[PDB]
């Protein structure tokens, strides 16, 4: 009955991220293409069983999704909030449509977004791609081990699908994403107790730092945040290194699934305009947001129904 | 809960079919193997984690059962149904009994078929015997990729598996055997483009044919059927590769899974009789059935306990 | 809702067993660390996604509840009742905690492992450590297939797993170890047929041997036991072989699940003590128990809220 | 510098062996696909890189040498020579033409028997087709390791390829095959220690009985041949298990690969006649041949100087 | 004298960087050069044994007369650009040349990072591309690429500098052009149309039969025969590219010879033709936008190096 | 050619280090193993094809080499010489017969050192026994990449083979073994900057230290040696892990191979009893051997010509 997308599924070694905007005049394009993105999936992932992995999530945002359907919204869905802290800034970039395709090779994602984009031709304009890749044993960029306390099982669930609090769009899910690039001349220069203190975490074997040593303001202390309950709010991280060694490009691409965006959106906030116990989060002076977007990602019968 | 066999679960790169009739008097022997087959599949099975994959499907025929049983039927068991178009015919074999064996080696399949067949000598006559292989990337013998538009997940189940409707069997399913061999020759002068027309996809891509190129009696047009409720009826297929180069034996041995055999019937009737739209399926210019026999698969506890 | 630790996981290539006792003063070490285990798990485990196969069973024996925790004790722990036969003798020795660590590969495990004792120093005494390993084709030293007859899917569930019979307790499990060592010297002077003959199965092949043939007093024999319901009563084993080829130390670690420790008490009563038709399991000719221990594993949320 | 074949290449998981005769006027015909086979073997190979393993090696027997080819012949190139012992016969059957397909999967090697048959068609009569499959660990029908003993490295390259004793054929080799059919009711009516005396190695385990032990009418002691400078005589097998059970056809085909067929053909008259100590090669009482054909398989560049 | 890698096959993922080197940046890439096999050791070794992990380094030949004093390479001169009626082989700048490959992009990419980061300052990068293996062994225009490349003596002998040239002996050359496709235009081709471009099958990889294959086929201009009679090889290492947003879909050429002449003698004849051909007619789906040749030594000359 | 045993192949991701000594009266049995040896590894082995990887090589001692043999001995083999440093020693242990067990998994090792030892038993006193596991990324127990700069190719044959130096033993090559302890605790009390002095290369990276900072004392320092004549002395190094949790073990088992033990012993000199600029090797400081032996594995051909 609601049958999500793939948005709770793994890590995978290859990614796409595509974001587009709609053309004027477009709509009627991107409808059609919308009912038939399952089809797609399908069409190419088949050629890979069983191991091929491939998997697609499609996003919508909050003005694409005025120009696409008329009725009900969902409750949670708005443009991406620009953050101007006293130091660092989280900046709104333009998308109406995001398409998080994964696998466990490059090519049955290119393959896929080739069909895509070959449907989307004149009635979209490309605003990002990126191809990530996994880098050694799931580090970042940075040297860190990067998705670990990552919710799996019903927990996963229950922090990332749309419940009974917005009926209409159950098995739905919010994501946000950004692209950040990071100054590695920078990282390097410190020591790795240093790097170590910025994250929260060891940096080889990924064990927490206690709470008598994790500083306030690092990665791991801002980012763990408790509900009116006492529970954590949790969130599903699918990032992805990429980069370009000629143009000193070392980056993450974040994406964060959510049941609601004001979970993530907490997260953000305590990271760039800081506390009262922490300036901002020290991730931040080694890591740049040149994209942030925020997409409602519909149960995978919503986008059938058209 | 009804425990079923294994018919949900996944295409396999190897595949051992065997479909054999009872002699008169080997009821009990075959009695006797029924409540071992699973014993049997997890003997030689377990050798192989956990990468094996070895499962075997048993399903009976609508003679063979009230030679065995007594009391309450299948519902919608009967035997196969022969179609005798204006062209092309779908003969009914005999077979009384069904072994499906998948697993991702054919050692584990022949294994485990020798035990079954070692097991019912002297009460059983083979009729038939193939065994499947995975073809490149999931592809049949006229080089299309095969498979795409199975059902996944819930709809699978809904699909598949026999519930409330006879709850006595819920837990079983139908299975419907053919045996085609294609004539390669006559195939391969065609154009792609031709050949595509005939299925209703794309080649080398697998995307399908939009709605106002595909032809009425393209194989896709004809198999898809939409029910009472406008709602899609669908089947399960495994349908594997084999064949022999010598004598020219190239084939797909096709076998659909389905809640109820109408379904399966529907859509062969559609394929050999035809349409208003259509005089039959252009496959089947290509493609000639030489068996046809229809089985019940019970739930898993069925036969454990007789 | 309460969500069960991997006890119902299948085996590995790889494990590491680790029973401890506890230190007089060591209670609250150990408490902080059962509360941490989970995170070490994922800490070290995510490593290795997707195929790394990391996790660890952390389970709890009968003295050491009583010092640790105040309310309500699990229905069925008590301390592991040593079997005293005419022949052979099942031990009763030491043991508070038992971290049962499996993997794909060693280092996982040995990384865990080092993480889970360095928290522990101090607070706990090593009783016994085991570094198993897959032999073949899942056979163990005796050279049979080991685990056959193992439940899977909902048999497993409801064979392993604490339910409403113990409702604050429900996701929990009773584990019964005992590390054996064999004589390989006599085992070996035994034809094939002999040794079929303690087994109850077929050597290469693990065919169970019909009830016509099987010994009264062969192991499978023994180890199938009915309820006064009629049922069979299972448990889900996860031995491994492991040993010292400069010792002569040839040895299965066995590990048996289950949701009340009756049911497997019952099989080793039957083993060690016999029945009327058999004085004791053959196997036990040629195996020899060194340790024997029981443990509860709680549901993995009743060591996180700790 | 002459270029062999892929005669000294490891056995496979999957094969194929096709053996055709040449119909009337089929000579340039099949003379053109010679020339060809090795770009064929490219065409397919090519797509399954790294992993595939495809090979064909082609062998042409000597009645059909003389009918393709003007100048000098292969020194030891004649008919197979039928052996009719006194309990056991070896026959000839007609043969022209060999091709040995292997690759690590069996759509390869069928793809490529279709490219060359789908050649020849018209000028080619099919004798033989068998689908050879690895059987566990390396295992024959009978239950044994198969090919344990076969020559690696240098003493390979000695054995097998034509050297300075034929110059112009130099980079050749010979093959011998044979298609045998098992009586496995018979042989699993041995004990396993039986059926060790008969081959002359553990069956479990491989490791070859001593020579206090080891009967002198077991396989290995009459296979084993030593030449009069007391050299080994060596060859090389590739032999693979088939089977159908419907049929109760449990077989072994055998191909031996030697440098001249003067030592293959000792090996074959120790076998069915035997020796001073030994009636025969017990192995054939539970061994029958139905076919018998040999071959010379020269060296690459040979066939593409068509 | 011990060559690159130049004779190890294609991988799953490769990157290509091209650097010019600045002025006053000539002993800082002496120092690089004489220690990228020891980066190459130093990030590969944490694969074994499955990385395969390769870095060739290129060197122009202007870069040549910059860096060393002694004698130069016979064959080494700057890519020469081809002026066709239509089509034109440009010629870019480039000195350096990193063809890196990996079975995974990740050692890829630590590799270029580490090269990199000890040239910053002394180079500026010309081009960057990150190569994936597509479907089996596909190119963007949908055809199995590589089929044709030499193997063992026969590559040796084509692709290594030898007794022509001593003190050279152990090298190679190596031609890149980056290729962008017109997909739109290509995929309005026949099948069939597609096939007499190119020379071969489709979907088989089956060459034309030189009765059917077009003069202006790509396999007929870059099939040439030497003086000798023998065929001239090249081995080619090409790998896809692309952007699915920019309508850039590539196939970054990298050709491997003994002497250029064998490489520009085939550029020759795709883009100026011959007596029968105007042009390939690859060309006229396919637009060179760089064009550089390489040295690429023996590995001891760099490491012999100041 | 003499053949050698596997002393160039590959580090693998299991091992078993054996050492034993030969009881009086015992050397007729050792002979006859030695000459079975291969055959042994060959019968077990062959179970695991392609991708076990197994491989034996077999050393002996100088006593032992007296007690075995008669006539020419190699011409540096002598007991393992005791190294009395100021602060560290390495000690000389007994030990007769080495056997180097590897593969790509444990149980085939296991295997044939139980075949081995089987031979064996009341003929030998086991000394030391070891069973290695590939830890991580190629990493030690200090967590270091361990392996990186060992020779490759003709380098490595160079570095480890015997040759024209001592012809009757050409093939052969000369083991060192060191079972390692590493004090932990007091390595993990250093920063991560400070234990790259004592290696010398980068802790995450692998990267080697620039010349400028790297100490005169750290580990890559002492071990780098060049001769007389400027030639770099090199050995080869089959190191593993080892350890056991919870009697606080983790070790580092060296095993360095050479063409004469003066190399290695060199390097021995240097690390224990220092240089003119360095007291020791830093890597002792955390590492204390308690087992030291030097033994001589033979040509493949001496041990079968027994
Ligand atoms: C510059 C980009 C980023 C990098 C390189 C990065 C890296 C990391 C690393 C290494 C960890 C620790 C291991 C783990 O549990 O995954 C972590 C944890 C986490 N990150 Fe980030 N992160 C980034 C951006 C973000 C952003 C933008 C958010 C939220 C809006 C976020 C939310 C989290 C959360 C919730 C955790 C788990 C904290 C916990 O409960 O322990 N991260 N991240
Ligand atoms: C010496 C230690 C042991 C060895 C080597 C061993 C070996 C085996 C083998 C080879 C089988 C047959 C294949 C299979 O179904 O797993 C088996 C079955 C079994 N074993 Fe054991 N076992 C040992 C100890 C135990 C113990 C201590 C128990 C219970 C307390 C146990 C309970 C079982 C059960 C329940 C079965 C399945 C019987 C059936 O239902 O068919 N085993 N074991
Ligand atoms: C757009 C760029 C190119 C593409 C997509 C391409 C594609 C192909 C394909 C599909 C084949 C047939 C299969 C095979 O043998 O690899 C082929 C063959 C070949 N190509 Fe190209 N190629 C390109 C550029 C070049 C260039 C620039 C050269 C030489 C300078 C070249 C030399 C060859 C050679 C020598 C063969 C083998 C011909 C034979 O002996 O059968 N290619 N290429
Ligand atoms: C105590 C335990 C030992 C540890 C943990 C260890 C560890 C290491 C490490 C991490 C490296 C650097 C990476 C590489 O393998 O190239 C290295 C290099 C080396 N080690 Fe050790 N080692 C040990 C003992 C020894 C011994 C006893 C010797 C010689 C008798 C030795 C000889 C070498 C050599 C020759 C190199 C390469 C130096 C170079 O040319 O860069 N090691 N070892």
């Amino acid at each position: 009955e609601p049958e999500p997308q793939m948005v709770l599924s793994p890590l995978t070694s290859a990614a796409i991220f595509l974001v587009v905007t709609i053309d004027s005049g477009g709509e009627d394009t991107v409808r059609d293409l919308l009912s038939d993105v399952a089809s797609l999936e399908r069409a190419v992932g088949f050629r890979a069983q069983p191991d091929g992995r491939l998997s697609c999530v499609t996003g919508i945002g909050s003005e694409a999704w005025d120009r696409l359907f008329s009725g009900a919204r969902p409750a949670g869905l708005h443009p991406f909030r620009e953050l101007d802290g006293p130091v660092h800034r989280a900046v709104a970039t333009p998308g109406d449509l995001l398409f998080h395709i994964r696998a466990s090779r490059l090519d049955l994602c290119f393959a896929l977004a080739t069909e895509i984009m070959g449907r989307l031709r004149g009635a979209v304009t490309p605003q990002d791609e990126v191809h990530g890749f996994k880098y050694f044993d799931e580090r970042d960029m940075l040297g860190f081990v990067d998705g670990t306390e990552n919710p799996t099982g019903a927990a996963a669930r229950r922090a990332v699908l749309v419940g009974a609090e917005d009926p209409a769009f159950a098995g739905g899910s919010y994501a946000v994403v950004q692209k950040y690039l990071h100054d590695i001349d920078a990282w390097e220069g410190l020591s790795v107790e240093a790097q170590e203190r910025v994250i929260g975490r060891r940096k080889m074997t990924d064990v927490e730092l206690s709470d008598d040593v994790k500083p306030a303001d690092s990665h791991v202390a801002l980012t763990s945040v408790t509900g009116p309950d006492g529970s954590d709010l949790e969130i599903l991280r699918d990032n992805m290194p990429f980069g370009s060694v000629g143009r000193e490009e070392f980056g993450t691409y974040f994406i964060g699934y959510a049941r609601t965006p004001e979970v993530t959106e907490t997260m953000l906030e305590r990271m760039f305009l800081g506390t009262a116990s922490a300036p901002h989060d020290r991730i931040l002076d080694f890591s740049t947001a040149v994209t942030g977007s925020l997409f409602f990602t519909p149960a995978a019968d919503f986008l059938e129904d058209l």
